[PDB]
């Protein structure tokens, strides 16, 4: 079958922790008031929750209140451990309290609040300088995540607010986060289709921390290249087929080899035959002013189909596209 993997880096993270980090079933919820929170108006509705704007009145500061709606609890106390374990963290955002909303009987997430700029007024004018700082803020809150034994599995633009203003970035939407036990088998039904890693696709279920530096390579090359999204499949079969179309189809052959993945035959009809093109035949006029030769390699070094072959967070961090950022 499958030749297992495990992560390059932090792969003893949950071991040398104590079992009540990682072992979210066990953990007993501190439960706040849930009075101390007055909602101000929904601000959206996903698959798992309902979404408000809400305010504190025990110091009148704006908050978010996350509302699980009746779904798997397992998920739920997941979501909160997690949050709680990486509370303070860099860039991460900060879990307030947790509380029974009265309506519908489910745990309510209060969250700080980001007053986050438009993300098309982001996706449209952040400059060269801007994507570079962003980018390094973001790897400080993946780099903090990897390293308390947490993969965030949902890494894409709309889970990353800025407050552009106060140069302000927050990692969200931790629903999907998971913590890395090597050898341990996940399901490959995460993160959003356009952001989806190689593993996902082949169904290769032993997967790490590394599926998050896939997911953060697809968001720079949308970014730098001007192109919503960057690998634009149809269906998650076809995902796999845009992404050939890049990367060539010889080393996805390899990364199967390797791995002793079995390809859905599925696949024997469309993948068809590809060579990797060279990341210069995507620049182009309108795109220019955010590429540059240390973008492009950095971006080569996250866009591979090998997963124990990506730039750890860490080790993206020193790379020089970032060597212009002031620090
Ligand atoms: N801490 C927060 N501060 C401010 N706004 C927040 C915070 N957390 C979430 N939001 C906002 O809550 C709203 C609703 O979130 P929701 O997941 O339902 O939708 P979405 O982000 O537009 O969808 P998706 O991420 O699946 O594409 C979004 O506009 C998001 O920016
Ligand atoms: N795509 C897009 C828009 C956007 C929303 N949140 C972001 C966080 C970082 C970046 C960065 F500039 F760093 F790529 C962009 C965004």
């Amino acid at each position: 079958g499958p030749v297992p993997s495990r992560a390059r880096v932090y792969t003893d993270v949950n071991t040398h922790r104590p079992s009540e980090y990682w072992d979210y079933e066990s953990h007993v919820v501190e439960w706040g008031n849930q009075d101390d929170y007055q909602l101000v108006r929904k601000l959206g509705r996903g698959k798992y929750s309902e979404v408000f704007e809400a305010i504190n009145i025990t110091n009148n500061e704006k908050v978010v209140v996350k509302i699980l709606k009746p779904v798997a609890a397992a998920k739920i106390k997941r979501e909160i451990k997690i949050l709680e374990n990486l509370r303070g963290g860099p860039n991460i955002i900060t879990l307030a309290d947790i509380v029974k909303d009265p309506v519908s009987r489910t745990p309510a997430l209060v969250f700080e609040h980001v007053n986050n700029t438009d993300f098309k007024q982001l996706y449209q004018t952040l400059t060269d300088y801007d994507i570079r700082f962003y980018m390094y803020e973001i790897l400080k809150a993946l780099d903090y995540c990897h390293s308390m034994g947490i993969m965030h599995r949902d890494v894409k633009p709309h889970n990353v607010m800025i407050d552009h203003e106060h140069r302000k970035l927050r990692l969200i939407d931790w629903g999907l986060a998971e913590f890395y036990h090597p050898g341990q088998e996940y399901n490959v039904r995460v993160a959003s289709r356009y952001f989806k890693g190689p593993e996902l696709l082949v169904d290769y279920q032993m997967y790490d921390y590394s599926l998050d530096m896939w997911s953060l390579g697809c968001m720079l090359a949308s970014m730098i290249f001007r192109k919503e999204p960057f690998f634009h499949g149809h269906d998650n079969y076809d995902q796999l087929v845009r992404i050939a179309k890049v990367l060539g189809t010889e080393d996805l052959y390899d990364y199967i080899d390797k791995y002793n993945i079995e390809l859905d035959p599925r696949f024997n009809d469309i993948l068809g035959r590809h060579s990797r093109k060279r990341w210069e035949r995507f620049v182009h006029s309108e795109n220019q002013h955010l590429v540059s030769p240390e973008a492009l390699d950095f971006l080569d070094k996250l866009l591979r189909y090998d997963h124990q072959s990506r730039l750890t967070a860490r080790e993206a961090m020193e790379h020089p596209y970032f060597y212009t950022v002031v620090k």
